[PDB]
């Protein structure tokens, strides 16, 4: 087929109000699988003071393929609070 037949939106919680944005999303962006694609990036800053980070990742619905893989891989990071899959959706 040779496209992308997915989405995956996962959103990711920073440790503190006080974490440097632009260097996570730098660090995250290159922690995506190889097999993967970026689509964009969004920051959904809170009352708080945090911001979440919703990363819409790019993939197939075939082996090989896991959402939850990268958002593990996310987690991984330094400063990262947490990784979720929101949802999954056909493109």
């Amino acid at each position: 087929m040779s496209d992308f037949n997915l989405v995956g939106v996962i959103r990711v919680m920073p440790t503190d109000p006080d974490v440097n944005l632009d260097e996570l999303e730098e660090k995250l962006k290159k922690v995506i699988p190889e097999k993967y694609g970026l689509a964009k990036v969004e920051r959904e800053p809170i009352a708080f003071g945090l911001v979440a980070l919703k990363f819409y990742v790019l993939g197939r619905d075939e082996e090989g393929y896991s959402f939850d893989e990268v958002a593990e891989k996310f987690e991984e990071v330094e400063n990262v609070e947490s990784a979720e899959v929101e949802t999954v959706s056909r493109i």
